């Protein structure tokens, strides 16, 4: 069964049961691109019925919505806040139009949702009517960017829970593994001592950075356009709709808002969007690092660095034990260089604005919810199936700091630069230790214990 | 209910029903990343079928195999190259393994399905074993590569065949507008008059080019490394069982493939995707300046250019009547922006390349097949959507050609460039039209009106 | 004529003329890539000769150095500091080695001005050592990376001027085409009034808040590794020494600098640069809309948008006076892009870095110096040869605003949504404003002239 | 002393000395923005000269042209063909005009030559006109983007060069190392047994892809739109005047050059650019992969792989033998970067077209010249610098193909699979090669000498 809906194009047959209408229908026609629908950016949705909530609320109190509508409206936009509906919203996310179709997805299913309330049919728009009365004082051009920053902020827990669990891994092992001397390696080349638990406390220290940034660069996102209507100049809407709503917004999402400096220059500029994916693209950039190492410092088992072990995760052969595929880090890597890859898809689309509008905005948002969904679970992974089980080869470590030529430098001031540096050059020619060829010397060898300790050249003072 | 499957890690329960084992189940909580999973990717699978068929017939056909597992195997990937079983291809596209997960959820699928064509249960790996039967002869390294090939290759009808439906689009509206006389716009400053056929046409045939850059640089793809194994030693697998491997995959897919020069070089080298992805990322850069020129052209209804109409496929409000928001090439612009982003991420993954593996191909595959798509897609409603029913503004384009003050252009053959240029002066200067200005000069009235007809202006 | 210099390689014949050393020669046999020398970047030069100040200090302080070779080392850096011996420095900016080339161009030059503001020869190393002595308590690894931040931060200025500079010129324009009322576009169609004075004041607005974002973050420069050596463990050099560098440098440079928290993280991470490259990436962004947008008002003369005029900075093409090509947001334009390929430059440098060391510090810095300049260079040219000269095209704004159709929404609560849609439609039908149509209605023609006011439309 | 010249802007002073006129002179002012000039990208000013000279020939032929002027014009265009007045090239790579202000400093310079040819003084247009005389039949945006796609047709050669040069000397260590057996690497996991000359064989063997990649896009460029002026319509250049210019054009050059089948197409196309961006950018992404796997081999000296031993060309110190930073790779590695980048920079000017024309093509030419020409001089030193000096460390491979687990597989045959599984589990356990473990099984030492040979497993039949 089907009931039949009109727009300014013409007449179309929608399911009977569906809660999106006739402008969604078309734009399911007008943008089947990826198979990739609205309802997969549930945060999207989410705060789209927030907006659509706050500007009801704004509008009732200011006796322009009758009450019996701003209740049936608010109901529906709460069950759509807790979930409920999720699958009405079946526009692409490539879609055109500037966000228009999202904001029609939303208009049309709340108001459906808002008449059954009312005990009235789908369809009956005289009643609860999808323009006149749920997008009331709106504009796409306001409501649309609005809900996309809310969007972000509302996502921002799940990449902030990952870094935070991804340091606490790496801080434990910082802790265990303290005392594991080792090589530090520049270029590749063989360096000076330094523990293995300097080394991961690093990494830790790397991510505490992030968090910081990711946080300071996510309050940018509180400042909305909100009643700025079509191009800033915020014709249709009060003053008071636009005060009143953004306080009724920052009472619903629980996150203090405010307006905007210049709304006609909010209306264009994507500047924002730039900046936080660039810090997504930082964190992507330096995590990349981090798995990388741990690629190079598990290499192996016996013709690589093999420095660490990783917990294997994946099945090998029984005739050929000890080999250990690198395979969390890897998936890692792989969704850095696509946060990467979809950082300049958000570059591209923020150059691309024109006069008073930025057209591509649904792209922007696509991509950046899906970098910070990615990265999360990239990070809650690495931690848990990774970082936690990595076990320190410590024999193999100690040997590395043994061996290093480095340790010759303790002797200058025991026997002389020249002396010294014929030692090294031993050393490295025979391939001893700096201890075997100093003890042929006839240097004592609990005096070098002392003297060329491996521990006291990477501790400081 | 479950049954119990033993790997190198040890045991784990399975679903029943499920034709994947262990090693699948293991790789699909390993990287539960995305929410994207290898069914998303059909061609990579009905690939990673083909190449699997392929082995079993060249390792029966070496004796290798013996014939009631052959024919077992055989029989369950003709059924993943049908369409069936596809459900079971449930590891992330972002997996870690490169390419191992994908591998293993072959071999455990195609051993599950081939017990069954022979009678026995889920799991009795004694007879059809995924590792020993399935991918004997073979290693991760050379098979997936391969069918990550295969699958490029097979892919190629939807970009092809969207590109001829564009070009068709508009070679079509090349004929509709070739008398429909406008001016031609250089840095967007009024140049010299051109025909919006003119235009049209231009489109279609860089879209031309594209189609043929587009089978040269898929050619590359013909040459695979199956028989390379590991790292392209060719350990495990002999000369024989290579050729005849590809002999039977050529027969298979449809398509002549052929061994390639040097299967060390093969085992590491990401060269052919950094290109395949760049041609793609060619159409996206041509293909997003069209739907940019559409956007501006269609631009108004009276404050812009106005030179086309688009068709209204948006509904706007009966009070803004006129207005009609250039919606599908907006939608076109960034499916073109997501391609060019997705060819980074490609360059990235293929840069990062170690000795004797690159491992970083499931990243490739998946973003080449995701814009590969997205194109197709966006081709074909460009052009049923758009392009088919774009109707010219006859007048306001007639209207930019014959106000022009460009048309002193056509006297520099005439008076030299230097009188002419003064001609151009004058009328500028005095709101006189060059036809005026010029009869002023002595040239006949009767000469201009044809030397200064904008639309003799566009063709020689 | 040439003097004969010894390293652990062996011997080499110096000009006699050079105050560069054997390292600094080799350096330039190695690594003749580009054409470009460190003197082209002579920011990172000044900043490399103040640390070495710093670190002389330090030394002389802590006595680890003696006072005759103290005060030739700290008058050897006052020469660099204050632009002298910029020819010296003639390693490629493209080198190997992570930073060893410049420090070591450094460490020669700075030993051999030293050793003739103490009056010995040139290449007498056993007086003056570059690396016992000019290099001690240091590594390249902290050195060449503090360097670096001082050059970056040194060079904030330049940027900050050129952005102050062009907000000030579309501020004055601001003001001066503050009732020049025209209509507003979204997606290229036909919005709703606004004044260009309003358009031009956001263009500001945007860059102020580029230069709050470029300061803050500027500062995480002011976090340095100094003392950290090697690897990031102080090998070879006191915590003393370390917070006497970092003392002394804030004194030498002007700014004040701070010790990271964590040196063994700061051997490493090149993160910083990539914020900072990001907000250069912004502006780029934000800079490259607002010069295409200036293009789209200065189209035409005739049949473009034609809202605005550019200063003719170019002779005009003098078959068609009147054309002006925007040739200042064109190379702006160009500009922008260039940053934008060098910010993925940086971005690929950024993640190469491999365990206790990213080895590419100095791609990455010559990339954001140049970055650097460039804006600075584009944002200074588009105010004082564009911006400034802008004239308004009143009429031509106006009747855009007047022939709108949004007018008739003024007409809602008048007549009512219905017979105001009417009056929409019959206005688009007939080619004539919404004026003109509600004047055939009998509306009053008092009434209309205030309800139907675009300038009144554009300010709530 | 300075000279008088005059443009439709009002008067200025030049130097008496130069050959650029006034035209130049406000577009050095208009564009400083870099101090990268013209003469930095030599190629495209003789490619300007090539066409100059092609346009007054075909003038000529067709009497369009007088004796006495096309004699001075193409006298004054051998003369910067042949590399004289580089210096007169003064405007920035940077400009605004898309390409104009190239074109005029081609006009003028040509006129001011031209005329002291024939003994009048600098600035005496009346007898050669820059645009009248230099510039006639022809538009900037048909003369500047043939002078584009001539200028890198004519640099082609420095990077096929470089390019052989580089797979020359890989090829010879694939021949000296053809013996050297080694263990391969996947994942950084230890595989099975591979010889080095193999391991270099096929860095020739991806170069060598590059080559024949390379000449065929470079083949795009031979299609010209000289001819089609301002967009593609011909207007002021007769069929005649297009057909001799082309055929000039190709002798002048040395190359087979066509008219492009649609000039209204190619007026605004810059696909061929992208394409010609995209294969250099290919060549970096692999030869940034090769300078990778020689850093990685070449680690150490003790604690890293220590496969091979890179030509030491940085000093390093006395008292730290044994360190050799990979300093070649790493400045090739940064190159490729920079060509990466670079390709960015083209794909970003490349979308930007708009209707009739490409405006940004200076930018495009300067950054693909650039990156050829850093591409060329990183191959050739990294070839001469580098490669034709590495060593083997031959011990040190052949222990790394002894450890490796993988030679239990050859034991099967011979002891059965559970057996065979079992010696590769305690060789995994005790540090052990298989080789010891079979031995202490009763196994015989020159029966296992020919079972587990590597070289037989690195070398099909
Ligand atoms: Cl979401
Ligand atoms: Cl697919
Ligand atoms: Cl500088
Ligand atoms: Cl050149
Ligand atoms: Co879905
Ligand atoms: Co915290
Ligand atoms: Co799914
Ligand atoms: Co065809
Ligand atoms: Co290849
Ligand atoms: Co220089
Ligand atoms: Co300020
Ligand atoms: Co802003
Ligand atoms: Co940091
Ligand atoms: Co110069
Ligand atoms: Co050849
Ligand atoms: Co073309």
């Amino acid at each position: 069964m089907t009931r039949r809906e009109q727009d300014s194009l013409g007449e179309r047959d929608i399911p009977m049961d569906a809660y999106f209408g006739i402008q969604t229908l078309r734009a399911v026609e007008n943008f089947s691109l990826s198979d990739v629908a609205l309802n997969h950016i549930p945060a999207l949705v989410r705060a789209l019925a927030m907006v659509k909530k706050a500007a009801a609320t704004a509008n009732y109190k200011l006796r322009q919505l009758p009450e019996p509508k701003y209740a049936a409206i608010v109901a529906a936009c709460d069950d759509i806040i807790d979930g409920l509906l999720m699958e009405q919203f079946v526009v692409d996310v490539f879609q055109g139009g500037a966000g228009t179709s999202s904001n029609m997805n939303a208009n049309e299913v709340i108001a459906n949702r808002a008449l059954e309330h009312l005990g009235r049919p789908r369809g009956d728009y005289q009643t609860i009517h999808p323009n006149d009365d749920v997008n009331m004082s709106q504009s796409t051009n306001d409501v649309y960017p609005t809900a996309v920053r809310l969007a972000l902020l509302l996502s921002q827990n799940q990449v902030q829970t990952a870094l935070h669990r991804l340091i606490a891994a790496f801080e434990a092992k910082g802790r265990e593994f303290a005392t594991v001397i080792k090589i530090g390696r520049t270029q590749l080349q063989d360096a000076v001592p330094i523990t293995l638990g300097q080394e991961f406390e690093a990494f830790a220290a790397t991510l505490r950075e992030d968090t910081a940034r990711l946080e300071e660069v996510a309050a940018l996102f509180r400042e909305v356009n909100l009643g700025g209507t079509a191009i800033g100049t915020r014709i249709n809407a009060s003053h008071a709709y636009a005060e009143q709503a953004i306080v009724e917004l920052s009472q619903i999402s629980g996150i203090e808002l405010k307006a905007t400096g210049n709304l006609v220059e909010a209306s264009w500029d994507t500047g924002a969007f730039v900046t936080f994916s660039g810090i997504l693209r930082r964190i992507a950039v330096k995590l990349s690092k981090i798995a990388n190492d741990l690629r190079l410092l598990s290499s192996g088992p016996r013709s690589g660095l093999g420095e660490i072990r990783l917990p294997a995760v994946q099945p090998g052969s029984s005739i050929m034990p000890g080999k250990v595929n690198p395979v969390i880090p890897e998936s890692v890597n792989q969704v850095c260089y696509q946060v990467i890859g979809n950082d300049l898809t958000v570059t591209m689309a923020a150059e691309s604005g024109q006069l008073q509008l930025n057209a591509f905005e649904p792209l922007i948002v696509y991509n950046i919810l899906s970098s910070m969904r990615l990265l999360g679970r990239a990070m809650t992974n690495l931690a848990e199936r990774c970082v936690d089980g990595i076990e320190a080869n410590v024999e193999r470590c100690r040997a590395g700091a043994e061996e290093s030529i480095s340790l010759a430098t303790a002797l200058v001031p025991v026997v002389g630069y020249a002396r010294a540096a014929e030692i090294a050059k031993q050393a490295l020619a025979s391939g001893q230790t700096v201890m075997e060829v100093a003890i042929s010397k006839g240097l004592d060898a609990s005096a070098l214990t002392i003297m060329l300790d491996p521990l006291r050249m990477a501790f400081p003072p």
